[PDB]
């Protein structure tokens, strides 16, 4: 209660996401995605911040089976423009830096500053760990690339904010809670995430979508999954604008039901203002 | 003759490499970026990249990183994940008190946990659990991991096909450095491609119309956000066929009318696993 679980360690971007999307809430680090969900299921946390999409690259969990099983429900989403800081020890400076420690992907994103300062790349497991290691070692020669939060929590100094050579990466998250008794009341500005299955024949998916197109309903995400021991059908996770008990989505879903099987609502939640921000 | 994979020795990805390319030296890499880098740099011929799981699993996002390493999907592989209960040399089922494995695996083997009255101890992955059980001398600790993990860590298999409650199958892309030409037109091929359509109702629907009426069957489809730009959406699509042969050839020309920046990520044989009971 007032606790939000996330996957990773303190100062991870997921941690920052929690503090961005729910300021004042205590964040609960979990090492595994399964533990993150388990925290909410068991009552150790109210919410879970689960990564779902990255514009460039990232590690995201497969929620298609695990989330409905043990009965979570997407009650929100959150967008994060990932901001890389170059972190050093309290008394350090840019000139001291010789070796740079961070995640493989981050290292690619900051190739400019590596060449600029002539640094030696040292790839670590994640960004938060690189921040922790730089603190632990106490060497001014070693710097980290990690979140500004990782600097705060480990008492490191920010040698430079915004080290990305371009905007590069944005991360989208689902915010999941224990399944609520009723859905949010019909209204504008809602999103809906659902599962459905169609057969393995040419226009099977196409048909299922027909009702969405002619009804003017816009899809924001779609992703297919294999079925265990069957190549005869295919399951889909779909994000669509709207609320299932309000037009124009309500009728569109009735049509979808005619051309699909085992439809299931994973979440009905407010669409983030980030979607309409320049 | 070297194939890179993500994980540590005895991981199911490692087993996949040995299944799909027997006799090839496998190159463990800790990160997905390192796995692709190995092929880009010439440290490996191929890369075994996990792409799908029927139940659950950790898969990389290849949509940007793979084309940008200049790689190209030249094959696929399906693996029915087979869990072995592993103990230290000379141990037995009776000795076992604690059981170590990945969260998902632990769920799949709830039967044997209750059967032997074991204490579940969840680890990061299966290969690590095998390594830990070896490292710790202790007959009280057993692992659930691949048969390969047992071999490479000198552990004994206490039971070979530990029944899963709900089984898992893992699908992989096999990527190499972009070849000069495509495989010659013929039957049994699959094609993976990237395309973009606009953020309007029916945009995707239109792009697919040409596939449906042309009798071309899709096996996978997955959307991605575009950095900044909230105006279009990129898709990865697996479809049956070869882009220089009907019925796919013409279907793709139509798809091009309703989409942008079409790109072939791979053209590769469809695994016999797709038609196996
Ligand atoms: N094979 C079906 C369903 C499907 C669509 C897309 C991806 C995977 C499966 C079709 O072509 O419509
Ligand atoms: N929004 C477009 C394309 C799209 C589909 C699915 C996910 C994202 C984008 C449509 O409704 O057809």
């Amino acid at each position: 209660e007032r606790i939000i679980a996330f996957q990773g360690r303190p100062g991870a971007y997921s941690d920052l996401a929690c503090r961005q999307a729910r300021p004042g809430w205590t964040t609960l680090p979990c090492q595994t995605f399964a533990q993150t969900i388990a925290a909410v299921h068991d009552g150790r946390a109210e919410l879970a911040m689960l990564a779902c999409e990255n514009s460039l690259a990232g590690r995201v969990p497969d929620i298609h089976a695990l989330l409905p099983e043990a009965g979570l429900f997407i009650v929100g989403e959150h967008f994060q423009r990932v901001e890389h800081c170059l972190l050093g020890i309290p008394g350090s400076t840019l000139a001291d830096a010789r070796r740079i420690h961070t995640h493989p992907v981050a290292m690619a994103q900051v190739r400019g500053i590596i060449t600029e300062l002539g640094l030696d790349p040292v790839v670590e497991f994640d960004t938060a760990g690189a921040a922790e290691m730089v603190r632990e070692w106490g060497r001014k020669e070693d710097v980290a690339v990690a979140s500004a939060l990782a600097a705060e929590l480990n008492g490191l100094e920010i040698l430079r904010r915004n080290v990305e050579d371009a905007t590069h990466n944005t991360t989208r998250f689902y915010i999941a809670s224990r399944r609520p008794a009723t859905l949010p009341p019909p209204g504008p500005g809602f999103m809906t995430t659902l599962l459905f299955r169609v057969n393995n024949q040419p226009g099977a998916l196409y048909k299922a979508l027909g009702g969405l197109a002619t009804a003017g309903v816009n899809m924001t995400r779609l992703e297919s999954y294999m079925l265990e021991g069957s190549f005869s059908a295919t399951q889909f996770l779909m994000d669509v604008e709207g609320h299932p008990e309000a037009p124009p989505l309500a009728r569109a879903l009735d049509e979808l039901s005619f051309f699909s099987e085992q439809q299931e609502i994973l979440g009905v939640y407010p669409a983030s203002p980030f979607r309409r921000k320049p």
